[PDB]
């Protein structure tokens, strides 16, 4: 007769490795909230804030923003969606983001698990190349690209694997058609009863 705190799933991923795809099919099967940290980043920047021109040079160069502004905009939308669960797509990328969804969040939500899509760097640079002819992001091009692999090659990766120390990793491989992927992730939150 509490309301229950929400369920969180940390989505991870290279760049272009399907996060996005993913997520909306499990919202459309399941009902969860997806919020893409990067999408929520170009929201904000959009609306011209303060943070927005810095938000807006960080991401053409595939850098991190500072976790107060992504983990301030993850957590209002998460404050205004009530009695939902949320699909926490492209979050945490790093030490301080994890640090300060943490500090920020962990009274607040039930974080379960990242799901990881793992997928060959060659593959995701020609589906980014693809989406670049109409996404009209600033970062589908190849310089972007190719700074954002380093970036979740150098600082990502480490979050990953801090997860998979307490076994808080569930990987899909996503090197296939999207129907196959989805069928895998579909399979996986049923089974983890959602
Ligand atoms: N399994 C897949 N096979 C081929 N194309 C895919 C697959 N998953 C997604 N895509 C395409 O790849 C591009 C990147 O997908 P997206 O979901 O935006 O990635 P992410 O959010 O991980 O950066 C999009 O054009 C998308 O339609
Ligand atoms: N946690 C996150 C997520 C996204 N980003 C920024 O948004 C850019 C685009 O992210 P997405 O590909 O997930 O939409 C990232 O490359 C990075 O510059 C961030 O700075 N912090
Ligand atoms: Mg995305």
């Amino acid at each position: 007769m509490e309301k229950s705190k929400p369920n969180v799933v940390f989505v991870l991923g290279g760049p272009g490795s399907g996060k996005g795809t993913q997520c909306a099919n499990i919202v459309r099967d399941f009902g969860w909230v997806h919020l893409s940290a990067g999408d929520l980043l170009r929201q904000e920047q959009q609306s011209g804030s303060k943070d927005g021109e810095m938000i807006a040079t960080m991401i053409k160069n595939g850098e991190i923003v500072p976790s107060i502004v992504t983990v301030k905009l993850l957590k209002n939308a998460i404050d205004a969606n009530q009695g939902k669960n949320f699909l926490v797509d492209g979050f945490p990328r790093n030490e301080e983001n994890n640090n300060s969804w943490e500090e920020n969040m962990k009274d607040f939500v039930d974080t379960k698990f990242v799901l990881f899509f793992d997928c060959p760097e060659e593959v995701m640079t020609q589906r980014l190349l693809k989406r670049g002819e109409s996404s009209g992001r600033s970062d589908d091009n190849i310089e972007s690209i190719k700074k954002r692999f380093n970036t979740f090659n150098v600082q990502t990766k480490l979050v990953i694997d801090h997860y998979n120390k307490f076994d808080k990793v569930k990987i899909i491989p996503a090197n296939r058609d999207v129907n196959e992927v989805y069928n895998d992730v579909e399979n996986l939150f049923k089974s983890m009863g959602f």
